[PDB]
Parts: C-alpha cells; sequence; structure tokens
C-alpha cells in the first residue's frame, strides 16, 4: 500500500498471507481473505506460477512472530474458468484454495464477510485497502499490514477516457485514483473492505495497478468485484 498507515493487530483478522516457497525459507507473494475456516479467497494471477504455497493466518509482522500466527498448507486451488493470465483486463482474476486443514478462529483469525450478489456501491463509498505489498513504486514490501482508506471510484467514471477507458469492466470495483493512496505490488488477492450497515465486507480482491507505477492520478487500483461472483464462490465450496 501506497501512502497507508500501519494497521492495529486485530483489526482486519480474515487479511491472509500468500506465501511461496524459497529455498527452505518462504516469501509472501500476494494477500487473500479467510472466507471459510478451510477457504481462502485471493487473485487467480497470483497462483498462475506453479509454486508451493502457504497460507499465514493471524499474521501482522512478517519478519517477526507475533505469538498469533497459523501456518497451513494449500490443498487444493479453483481458479476462476475464464481467466486469462494474458489478459487481467478481461476480468475472472480470482481463485479459491482448499487449506490443508481448518484453521481455528480466535480474535486474529476470523472469517471474512462476503457482500450479497449484483450489489454495487455508490460513487465515493468508503473502503479500506488492507496488505503488505510496496509502500511506493519500486520500492519494498511492508513488513508490518498497511492500510489506507480507499474510496470507491464508480463503474462510469472509472471507465471514462481519463481514467482506465475501456480495460475497466463492470465485473471490476475501482477504489482510489487520487495518486497519493494505492495498492502496489504484493497486495494483490488482498481485501477491500467496504462498510455497509455498518459491517465491513469484502468487496474486491486486489487485481492491477497502471504499468506506469501504483499511485497514479487517475488510475485508481482495479479489484475484483466479489459480488458479481458470490454464485460460482458458493458452487465451488459445495462441490469441494
Ligand atoms: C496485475 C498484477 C500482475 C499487478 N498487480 C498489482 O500490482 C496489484 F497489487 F495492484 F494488484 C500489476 O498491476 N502490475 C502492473 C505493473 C501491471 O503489469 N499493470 C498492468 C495494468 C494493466 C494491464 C492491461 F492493460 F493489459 F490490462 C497490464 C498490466
Ligand atoms: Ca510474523
Amino acid at each position: 500500500v501506497v501512502g497507508g498507515t500501519e494497521a492495529q493487530r486485530n483489526s482486519w483478522p480474515s487479511q491472509i498471507s500468500l506465501q511461496y516457497r524459497s529455498g527452505s525459507s518462504w516469501a509472501h507473494t500476494c494477500g487473500g481473505t479467510l472466507i471459510r475456516q478451510n477457504w481462502v479467497m485471493t487473485a487467480a494471477h497470483c497462483v498462475d506460477r506453479e509454486l508451493t504455497f502457504r497460507v499465514v493466518v493471524g499474521e501482522h509482522n512478517l519478519n517477526q512472530n507475533n505469538g498469533t500466527e497459523q501456518y497451513v498448507g494449500v490443498q487444493k486451488i479453483v481458479v476462476h474458468p475464464y481467466w486469462n493470465t494474458d489478459d487481467v483486463a478481461a476480468g475472472y482474476d480470482i481463485a479459491l484454495l482448499r487449506l490443508a486443514q481448518s484453521v481455528t478462529l480466535n480474535s486474529y483469525v476470523q472469517l471474512g464477510v462476503l457482500p450479497r450478489a449484483g450489489t454495487i456501491l455508490a460513487n465515493n463509498s468508503p473502503c479500506y485497502i488492507t496488505g503488505w505489498g510496496l509502500t511506493r513504486t519500486n520500492g519494498q514490501l511492508a513488513q508490518t499490514l498497511q492500510q489506507a482508506y480507499l474510496p470507491t471510484v464508480d463503474y462510469a467514471i472509472c471507465s471514462s477516457s481519463s481514467y482506465w477507458g475501456s480495460t475497466v469492466k463492470n465485473s471490476m470495483v475501482c477504489a482510489g485514483g487520487d495518486g497519493v493512496r494505492s495498492g502496489c505490488q504484493g497486495d494483490s488477492g488482498g481485501p477491500l473492505h467496504c462498510l455497509v450497515n455498518g459491517q465491513y465486507a469484502v468487496h474486491g480482491v486486489t487485481s492491477f495497478v497502471s504499468r506506469l507505477g501504483c499511485n497514479v492520478t487517475r488510475k485508481p487500483t482495479v479489484f475484483t468485484r466479489v459480488s458479481a461472483y458470490i454464485s460460482w464462490i458458493n458452487n465451488v465450496i459445495a462441490s469441494n
């Protein structure tokens, strides 16, 4: 997150760290939202290489034991059948990961509240992006969880000339674009939490930023609109 601030420890307890293996060690590659005690929602582009992944729940500082972390293997990845690696701008950037075991819930590990199908937020709706990705364009990973208030830019403004144009589809949520705050690499697959009737629910799965850098004026961060995928989500958990 560029222009963010650090988060409280138990602030966003459905945030996870999606890590892959490097040698004996593990590196954070993406975020994700715990949706079931054995299922994580993340972006499909995060599991496009055939890596060994793991999930870390209850995480706050990546480089230091917090006393709160649970670490579980990824047993099965079900990415969206229409996802195409060569074209994020087509949309469908979503994947579900079956964990090897059920994580234990406590005040650090909670399930993410998903929106109702079809739900579209109004322009300038209050949302927060969370993640351990780059703090500057071409910078480095945050070691503690960061957060920025990232208000939505609705579809009509996001797909106008001046912003993302045709690159953004209606199955996507835009948020930010002020030139100060954004999501950035390593935040991919993470949540956009938006307050809806006194409940923060996960309306976005971070998908992409501009090629000229993370915090770019009028290129808001682009998220997969979770509410366009509620039936496929539900139909995958009932299958597996
Ligand atoms: C999509 C992810 C690999 C990568 N995502 C992120 O950085 C994220 F964290 F914001 F989600 C990304 O946007 N990286 C930038 C550097 C990039 O490649 N952006 C990009 C934007 C649009 C398009 C296009 F037009 F094809 F859709 C292609 C690449
Ligand atoms: Ca830690």
